């Protein structure tokens, strides 16, 4: 029931499980010990993720796991995208081996560093911005991929021991020209506060849909993993939405990288900003920092 | 989106005054609170209660299945052994499921915690006509669970064994949902070959998951299908795989959990006949 791929297949006596990374709604991650898994280097052990299914899995779970395998097959490699290194798929349990990222999600790595009397180590504005133009990187690598995340937030990001910052959680990634998957997908199960108004009220979702999720990314970002539309339930956000409501400007954040933001949210998707765009406009910001 | 405002039900917001979180789930968070006029025959009096209420990274279909578990929970009667609604708050904010708080938490950890290195044989025979109890009730209200297991049940301070989470339940009646449901989100250890493979619901299919839920009560809170994956459970259930016997169960008990797992549901047990002959093992026992 599973599907066979000689050329990904990594085998199990070469993979030592560890410690688990959190207990997971639809999966579990552990740390492991690969042997082989670097070709290049046989004989040497890294330390990588394995994303597998609980005891108490559901049908869909299953499924997810083997779409986020897959999605991440078609996604070429990347530095600001955690990669598939290898699967166990025969004869046991589905194993998805990606790059170990020591530093963990980026909502929870911002969170730890931030400055006393809100209520280790401080970031940097230029950090932050540093951040945000690795992540437009990583984006408009999977936009040329043909990849919608649909899922992107601070906590679907990972930050490696050299503070590179990679896109994970590929489970709700779906081809743009995936033309049947979108004709019939009824109740959503896209968090609603990153999501685009088309996306939520007409189940439209395009690399446009993802530049929105990336403003409200930016505005997590820029409020050292800050919640977004603070104080508002999601049962309200649909009526603010449609009334055009947008949230107001992070203290760690320049009127320029706001306006950022707030073109991430146009009403009009074609009129938001391509990540490409992105890309060109944070470098610029990031080479004028002046620190 | 907005709902419409259920009189009998809507509990005023200024009365209820929320506590300590009882654990930050996967679609939502539980939280203890203090609800003063909630009981309409005693005003001054503070009941203790739980809040189900959506998290800030909620998703549609959380918000959805939060009004169906509020709605189903509505058209369940009170029974000592469910998980009672107590009232909503709907109206002017986040919506607030307010229901029966169970000191003791899930039955999974109850049995877990009490494990030898606490329950005796009655004690475990106790739970399990309790639960058949509650699921009898439950059939007659003409209620599908579809997710019973030893993690949704609660257990109060007075060891009253109570069925919960109502989320996945479905009225028999519910015809458009069950003509269109795409991928399960039910646990497969717990589920029936024909809901699994067919996606046909009954009260026979919850039944199957009765004799689970048996299993994991007799291993004091053991995990189903030991050393076996969800993965290779699919083939190895069309081969009528079972699960063995526990140890601190007899073969008579044994026995109705393999009835609970007949292959052609109408040979399973009704949950009237599993009260019936659990009654006669209590009072035979000790
Ligand atoms: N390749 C990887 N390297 C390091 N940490 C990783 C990782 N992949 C995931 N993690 C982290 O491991 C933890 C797993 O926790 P959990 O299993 O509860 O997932 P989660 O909280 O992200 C819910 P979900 O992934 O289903 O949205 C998270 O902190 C996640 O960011
Ligand atoms: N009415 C109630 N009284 C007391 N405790 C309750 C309760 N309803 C839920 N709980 C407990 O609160 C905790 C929060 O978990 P939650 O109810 O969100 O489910 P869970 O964490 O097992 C995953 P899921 O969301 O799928 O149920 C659990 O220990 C649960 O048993
Ligand atoms: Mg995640
Ligand atoms: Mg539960």
């Amino acid at each position: 029931e599973l599907p066979e791929d000689p050329k990904w297949e990594f085998p199990r006596d070469k993979l030592t499980l560890g410690k688990p990374l959190g207990e997971g709604c639809f999966g579990q991650v552990v740390m492991a010990e690969a042997v082989g898994i670097d070709k290049d280097k046989p004989k040497e052990a890294v330390t990588v993720a394995v994303k597998m299914l609980k005891d108490d899995a559901t049908e869909k779970d299953l499924s997810d796991l083997v779409s986020e395998m897959e999605m991440m097959k078609m996604i070429g490699k990347h530095k600001n995208i955690i990669n598939l290194l290898g699967a166990c798929t025969q004869d046991g349990p589905l194993f998805v081996i990606v790059e170990f990222a020591s530093k963990g999600n980026l909502r929870e790595f911002l969170r730890a560093r931030r400055p006393p009397g809100m209520e280790e180590e401080q970031m940097t504005f230029k950090d932050l911005v540093s951040c945000t133009f690795q992540l437009a990187r990583g984006m408009e690598f999977l936009a040329s991929q043909k990849c919608i995340h649909r899922d992107l937030a601070a906590r679907n990001v990972l930050v490696t021991e050299n503070n590179v910052m990679k896109i994970a959680d590929f489970g709700l990634a779906r081809d743009i020209n995936n033309i049947d998957y979108f004709k019939k997908t009824t109740n959503g199960r896209l968090p609603v506060k990153w999501m685009a108004p088309e996306a939520l009220f007409d189940r439209v979702y395009t690399h446009q849909s993802d530049v929105w999720s990336f403003g409200v990314l930016m505005w997590e970002i820029f409020t050292l993993g800050g919640s977004p539309y603070p104080g508002i339930p999601v049962e309200e956000l649909f009526k603010l939405l449609k009334e055009g409501h947008r949230m107001d400007k992070p203290a760690n954040c320049t009127n320029e990288l706001f306006m950022m933001m707030r073109d991430c949210w146009h009403a009009v998707p074609s009129q938001r900003p391509t990540f490409k765009q992105l890309v060109e406009d944070l470098d610029r910001i990031l080479t004028l920092t002046t620190n």
